[PDB]
């Protein structure tokens, strides 16, 4: 752990939202509940508006209605602030600009009250146009994926952040919405100060069908990253991941090895088909030859490269595929890091007969199904098979 | 879905020529290198062929082939860019660097022969002269965007519109908003997309070999925002 209040969101944690709000004289309020579990990113919540008609659209005030909740990556942990700040909280303070409009501040606690987490928003609204998007409700009910550009602030000992929403507009165009957020402790705790980086936030608002009054039911999912800058290949979190948890095997020094890896590996994502690869190689190598960090995943690289060429050789004779044609759409879709049942490469793999009656399934499907398991297991690795 | 698509199967040599007019300041670039739609990847080394670039870099990386986009399967049928090909498409942006001047560029996107071209006049007024642009302020350097596409029916193309985080040295940053046009230049049909967005990642750096101004781009470009067939 990286911090105490990392702590306090390894599970399920609900969450309330309470918000009051005032927009061109026309109050308001908002009552939200659900949970959050950001091992997974994961946000379910419910908001009604406990005074009748919200006079803004709903999907406005989604941003405004708890970042604690994003999934940071075991290879970012030190930089999750949100978290750092728990249980005691932060104050979250946002001017949100909607260009030919007018604009909400709005100030929050986010904090722990007893086991729940809580965000209490007061919202001001000014110089919205009545015929305008928002006070005019012409806002389509959906929402767009955005990324959260998030920097420290040394001298307020928290986080800044500027980003830019795209709420489409009924009959199209778009209405954005640019956001400037500070982030403050509300305690004086250490916390953990950030290196630039981002948050990949989706969202999917939906109606309850058996709630007579004005709602909004949002589902969202949150991933930091963007850590790393200059980069010679596509980010994969999954191969920044699995270097990362290698490199906890050269600084574990000196059997409670193989607990570890298992461990780390079925907490994260996205590489949870490779544990028996590293398993295999922790068994299989005397760690105290192999001398620093990068030393040891050029030892696993090179191992997971043997056991590559072992499974694919082993998958071929298991389905009597015809040789060629099967290394090179193997080989495609290890580059590509998906197997396609489209074009004709999968069918010119395809012998008169096998060895093993595939019952259920077809041929085609039997073979396709294998490899896909395959690649999943060994997306990332390189090498040639 | 679209012939232009076949011609994106491979590797492609790519051209870059723009012609550069900033608060008087004038300038041309050269650039040359390939793009693999395949893998989404481009790689371009560009030259200031006048002397010294009077803006920074970065800030032209943008004006800098969305042909060369990354769209998987299940959303090929969105692929504007490609569909466009070989006749091509016209790109046309005003991009606005907040507290400071716009750039305001227009290009033509299309083969000729075998080569890729994207050829660029940019003009930019009202630039401050200790400005983050004017007076180099601005990190060597580059961050994540996603590009939001839309589609025009009307002018039978598309639109963009996203905001790039150019990072000030020491400390801040500078935006610059981003609106484009883009246009078929041929009478063929075209595809007209749902909206997506395409995940943009650069990376910037030297050749430690070349003497003149200039930027080696190493760019991935992924169409993605849309799940099902």
């Amino acid at each position: 752990h990286h911090s105490k209040g990392e702590e306090l969101f390894t599970g399920v944690v609900p969450i309330l939202v309470e918000l009051d709000g005032d927009v061109n004289g026309h109050k308001f309020s908002v009552s939200g509940e659900g949970e959050g579990d950001a091992t997974y990113g994961k946000l379910t919540l419910k908001f009604i508006c406990t005074t009748g008609k919200l006079p803004v659209p709903w999907p406005t005030l989604v941003t405004t209605f708890v970042q604690c909740f994003s999934r940071y990556p075991d290879h970012m942990k030190r930089h999750d602030f949100f978290k750092s700040a728990m249980p005691e909280g932060y104050v979250q303070e946002r001017t949100i600009f909607f260009k030919d409009d007018g604009n909400y501040k709005t100030r929050a606690e986010v904090k722990f009250e007893g086991d729940t987490l809580v965000n209490r928003i007061e919202l001001k609204g000014i110089d919205f146009k009545d015929d305008g998007n928002i006070l005019g409700h012409k806002l389509e009910y959906n929402y767009n994926e955005h990324l959260v550009y998030i920097m420290a602030d040394k001298q307020k000992n928290g986080t800044k952040a500027i980003f830019q929403v795209h709420h489409n507009i009924e009959d199209g165009g778009v209405q954005l919405a640019d956001h400037y957020q500070q982030n403050t402790p509300i305690g004086d705790g250490p916390v953990l100060l950030p290196d630039n980086h981002y948050l990949h936030t989706q969202s999917a608002l939906s109606k309850d069908p058996n709630e007579k009054r004005d709602h909004m039911v949002l589902l969202e999912f949150v991933t930091a990253a963007g850590i790393t800058h200059g980069m010679d290949e596509l980010y994969k979190e999954f191969e920044i991941n699995l270097d990362y948890i290698l490199g906890l095997i050269f600084e574990h020094n000196r059997g409670e090895m193989i607990e570890e890896v298992k461990r780390l590996i079925r907490s994260s994502l996205g590489n949870r088909a490779k544990e028996g690869l590293v398993v295999d190689f922790i068994q299989q190598t005397n760690l105290d030859d192999l001398p620093d960090k990068a030393s040891i995943i050029d030892a696993f690289f090179t191992f997971a490269q043997r056991e590559q060429q072992r499974e694919a050789e082993a998958l071929i004779k298991e389905e009597n595929l015809n040789e060629d044609a099967a290394k090179r759409y193997i080989r495609t879709s290890l580059k590509r890091e998906y197997a396609t049942e489209n074009g004709t490469e999968l069918n010119e793999t395809l012998p008169k007969l096998s060895p093993l009656n595939p019952q259920y399934k077809t041929k085609k499907q039997a073979v396709f199904q294998k490899i896909v398991s395959f690649i999943e297991k060994f997306k990332g690795v390189g090498g040639k098979i």
